[PDB]
């Protein structure tokens, strides 16, 4: 089963980070969310009720990305992966990629980040 | 067998969507189609008749992407995957990725979508 | 005097547009704001008080771009140009470029928009 | 008067060109249209009737770009500039930039083209 | 063994294609070549003689991409995969992706192509 | 008279440069050529003989960019501007922008270059 | 005289800014430098001594962009414009564009900045 | 276990290369580093001490990419993979992709490079 529903390059301005200054000023966090979901019934029926509604997923991600400031991107992706799995039984697994394109790192790079894959139990 | 024939970033202006307004105004749907096909005979012969003609595939995709408006992207990719497999025996499998780069979703993202992989029976 | 302070590609999700559906669903409006301001005193002094603070300008633009939905982009740029000139005497002139990259227009383009230049009186 | 209404990167697949093969196969023509129009009344009124409707302009461009195949891009831009000026009195001047990003030219470039500016009489 | 040596987005202007007009005018063919090669000895030694020289590979690809015009991209990738495997014993496998970003296909897409993976015997 | 014929982002691999190593290894030189030419007769007639043929211009640029290695980009643009003006009476003026995106300069930048504008006498 | 020597998109990680946190963490500052210089003698002679050496200019910019942290971008561009004019008599005028693509501004934009043009006296 | 910590498109100006001229002039080396690390404890705890600190990783990469000039990119990636594994027990495996976007190769391509994956023992 290789079907997926995705949300690419979602961007939020938040205040997460392990450095004090980071939390004060803030920055843009890029988010990629890919969900493993069987889409053949929805492909057959065309009924939005036989699949997972991405608008709702974006809201879940947004509320976490734009909410209380935490330390790690690991903590943000885990809160997201655990929030999507809990609310949707159709999501057999959730992958969250979070990117800090502009962290307090003296250098020239395209970005730094983490990525987790969490199956739904 | 890892050979593939692909059509990348095909773009169509259509009226699909589960929201009334969506169907009225319309939007651009991005499409990525990758077909699993053995290309060694065509690689040996150079005869366009020993492989799958992509122009014809683009027509198949286009006619569905620019035809009657449906609800789900799941329904569009399923109609496409099922239309390419049916007409081409050389396509051992069909993967369809459909992206809504500008859905009625209040936010900043690069796009939302679904992706299905359907083997040919 | 060719000095300028600029804000490029600001993006807001708003509900402006002359079509009903437009106001319902909404879309992303891209904004470019360039202000004619003499920057030599600020260049000499280094005091943020001898120049125009762009953060404040972004707020002005944001509040208009993300506020009550109007019809024309012409009305949005005029409200912005008139709001920046009124509040800042240092701005000898204000240019506002507003782009609708994804309007309800059946076609393939990079975007449509308007641009106004309004001197401060 | 520096106000403008623009349509950027419009793209059409057409069969224009001075070479036989060109007209047979065809290619993508990129089009940039910028109109000099006073937008202060529309900025004050917010009435779409005090400005020029870009949707209609896109249609004018499209119908020429996707119609009978001609030789020169000079002929296409002249037909467009002359068609927008004729139908709109508010357009004090029309600039048409047409780009052939992939002409039958053995080389590596981003594109070739022409650009004309035609005032409305 | 997941080590690889790659050549990305190589571009050549050639006259391949199954349509007469195609061979007359020509077009740009994009090429991606990834070779499976054990790079630990070269990583340990730093001697260019313990790895595969990419300059030579580019020459091999170039000479085929810019040589006699064939029909299929399948034939070009097969000639390339077979030419790199034959000349280099260190290449355990060769993957060739060929893209026609601007084929004689009436539409809007990013490109069409094929991709083959050929192990070295 | 604001009409223009352009050739954008032409790219050539050459050995120009004031440093010995530069001439040995070589690099990619980006070239932008914009010609001031009255295009109304060509716009009226559609005859390729009432305008300037860009294919020929690309050849002129290419032959200089890919020929004998010189020192300055100033010398390359001057040879180009002087070669286009001499051969074409319709070109009222020639602008040549040459960019070295990857010069032997220890740093992070998008590119360095020169640009000249030479009227035809 | 429209000749110019340019340095585009130079990027430096520095600690400038009017906010304490800004100076602590730091960020990437993008710089565009365009110099008005007569390039015909250099175009005729090909001698690097009849024009302005951009490598040296990059060093001047770098040393200021990567040196002591100041408040305004206005102060950085003024120090740069004044440092290039002073050291080079051939530079009839200097334009400095400085961009903060990621300032401490809660929002979605491509960047904010200033631009100054300073003639050489 | 599919969790990963990544550093994308890091860029350094170095003097590596097998050609004399290469080491003299130098060039920009692009680096992609992806580390296999279990991030669930860090996702649960939010303590930066239960995961791998990317800033430190960037320093490790930087010091090698900007240090003594070697011959092969294979030698640079091996030094990096071996330096990250040695210092971090949490990194179950290290993948290093090094790209030479502008090597002394007469042609038009996006880049050439190598990629290694080294598990931590
Ligand atoms: N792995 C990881 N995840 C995060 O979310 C942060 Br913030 C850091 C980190 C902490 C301090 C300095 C640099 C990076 N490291
Ligand atoms: N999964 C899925 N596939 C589609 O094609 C649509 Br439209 C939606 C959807 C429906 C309503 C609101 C938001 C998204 N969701
Ligand atoms: N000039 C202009 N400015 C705007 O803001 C809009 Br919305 C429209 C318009 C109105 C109806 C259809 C198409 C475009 N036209
Ligand atoms: N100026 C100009 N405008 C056009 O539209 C074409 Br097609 C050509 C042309 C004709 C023949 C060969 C190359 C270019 N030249
Ligand atoms: N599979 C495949 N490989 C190629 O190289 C070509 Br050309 C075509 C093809 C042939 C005719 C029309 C459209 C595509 N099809
Ligand atoms: N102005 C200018 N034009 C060129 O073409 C070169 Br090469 C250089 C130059 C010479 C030496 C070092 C750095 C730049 N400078
Ligand atoms: N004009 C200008 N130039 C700068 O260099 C800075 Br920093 C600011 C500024 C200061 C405080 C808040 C927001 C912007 N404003
Ligand atoms: N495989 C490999 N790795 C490197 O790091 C270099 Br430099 C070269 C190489 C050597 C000489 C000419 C062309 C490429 N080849």
């Amino acid at each position: 089963m290789q079907d997926t529903i995705f949300l690419k390059g979602m961007r939020f301005y938040g205040y997460h980070g392990a450095l004090s200054a980071e939390n004060e000023i803030g920055q843009i966090f890029k988010v990629d969310v890919t969900l493993k979901v069987d889409l053949s019934e929805a492909g057959r029926t065309d009924n939005v009720i036989d699949t997972v509604h991405y608008g709702e997923v974006f809201e879940e991600v947004k509320s976490i990305m734009e909410g209380k400031a935490v330390n790690l991107l690991e903590h943000l992706a885990e809160r997201i992966a655990n929030r999507i799995n809990s609310q949707y039984n159709r999501v057999m697994e959730t992958k969250v990629r979070i990117t800090k394109e502009n962290p307090p790192i003296p250098g020239h790079y395209d970005g730094v980040g983490i990525e987790i894959v969490r199956e739904n139990k």
